[PDB]
């Protein structure tokens, strides 16, 4: 069952399985989401949570870990991640669809875990109406914008409060898995870095789909945007552990 | 048990699990290699296979499937990966580790796999010896290179006979996961792409550890290195299942 915070425990013999069922319907997207986070602050034995769909798996270790420039490494215990949105057309059917959540770990005595599953109700963006949304380093979003009959082409307006930490803005075609990793959001389709202000231009005559993905990613360190680097003699940073950003995304017609 | 190959059916209710364990002594390092293939020539419903350490988890998807430009789509049969080569220094000790494989799949009458494992018998490149390996699209290599204590710059020199398919070889330190995939390979370290003929030039100053990692990785397409492309009618180009490279690597002191 989606909004409600599962809690439990992993070790080495036991692993846990949530088999997770929806619909649908068509001209209609529901976009799921996962919301884990575990309480172990060791490293050396880092709980794997995995997501398998019908046809693609995604998994991901907690805490996650990260290894920026001078060999500083971070430390977030908060992951989050959306998974393929299974697109329905006119070819109608309540598509009963199932999602397995499986998480195991090896840690000599264990490690806590609470996991929440939800579908985002506002995953299709709206032409002009303006939506608030906060980003993190291991909870990247993304949202789905579908072009209209008339307009042919599109400005993505971006918007923040605080400067840091640095972020990117990605548009992809409809073609998953999703490039929503810091390591390979680059790969394909228009991105773009920013800190406060970013814009992206698109035509619907080079998006076959007529529908496009648009990838929110904040970056874990600040170098690529030009800020700074607290020293601190302590390699594992557990202060850089809540780092969040409040966004604004609004797309005008062109 | 290794250099075995396992045969299996899937379906929704049934999964497959098998536990392996090995031990790596200090100075030597043993990479596994697992080596998958299946036959549903279908891709509706592809088998997923898991593989999980002590801190990585690594999943993909069978038939793997590719999506080059011109929106044509490539099924492999055959998929093979090497993961995180677990590192012992002179703190001693015969590290039992252990590594699971994990088979599930939800296609409504099953799929076929055949899984084996093996471990690289030659994981570190030596000094000015060439080795030959046959890579592909979805079976992606790499080795350990260990710089010497007089040697202070190497060249690592790859030659092969057949211009297509294009390749891409990389350089990166030993911080696993290690990036050897076509969209995530160019993130980190040095690459170059190359049909015939390759050289990068190190430097053990810039390589804290003294030892680096050597990744091959066999594009998809040849439209990055020049090649042409057959227009067939056929969105699945079943054709393009057994691209193979041949490839000699040859690590000389500057
Ligand atoms: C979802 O699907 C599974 C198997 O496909 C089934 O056992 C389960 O009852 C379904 N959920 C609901 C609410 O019917
Ligand atoms: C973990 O996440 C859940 C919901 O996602 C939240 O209710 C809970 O407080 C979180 N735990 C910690 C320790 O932050
Ligand atoms: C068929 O497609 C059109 C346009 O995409 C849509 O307006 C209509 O609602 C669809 N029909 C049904 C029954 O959903
Ligand atoms: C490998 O480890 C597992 C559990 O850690 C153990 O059950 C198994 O016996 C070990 N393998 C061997 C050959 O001892
Ligand atoms: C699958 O791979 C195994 C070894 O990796 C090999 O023996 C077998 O012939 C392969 N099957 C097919 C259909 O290629
Ligand atoms: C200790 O390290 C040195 C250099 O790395 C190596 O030659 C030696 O064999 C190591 N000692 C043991 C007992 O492995």
């Amino acid at each position: 069952d989606f909004d409600h915070v599962y809690s439990g425990v992993v070790n080495l013999s036991t692993e846990n399985i949530y088999s997770f069922n929806y619909t649908s319907q068509p001209d209609q997207v529901t976009a799921v989401r996962v919301y884990v986070n575990s309480s172990s602050e060791n490293l050396n034995y880092p709980v794997l949570v995995v997501v398998r769909q019908q046809k693609e798996v995604l998994s991901w270790q907690v805490p996650l870990l990260f290894q920026g420039l001078y060999q500083r490494s971070y430390n977030y215990q908060e992951v989050s991640r959306t998974l393929c949105p299974s697109e329905a057309t006119n070819e109608t059917g309540p598509l009963q669809q199932l999602i397995f959540v499986d998480v195991a770990s090896m840690a000599p005595l264990g490690a806590q875990y609470k996991l929440l599953v939800t579908k985002l109700k506002h995953f299709q963006l709206r032409t002009n109406v303006a939506f608030h949304f906060t980003a993190s380093p291991s909870q990247p979003q993304y949202f789905l914008y579908k072009f209209p009959k008339d307009v042919d082409s599109v400005i993505i307006k971006v918007v923040s409060e605080m400067a840091y930490p640095c972020s990117v803005v990605s548009v992809q075609n409809i073609m998953c898995p999703v490039y929503d990793l810091d390591h390979n959001v680059e790969f394909n389709g228009v991105y773009q870095s920013m800190t406060k202000k970013a814009a992206i231009t698109l035509q619907k005559k080079d998006f076959p789909g007529e529908q496009f993905f648009v990838v929110f990613v904040i970056k874990p360190e600040d170098y690529a945007c030009g800020g700074s680097f607290f020293i601190q003699e302590k390699e594992n940073q557990t202060w850089n552990l809540q780092r969040k950003k409040n966004l604004e995304v609004t797309i005008v017609p062109s």
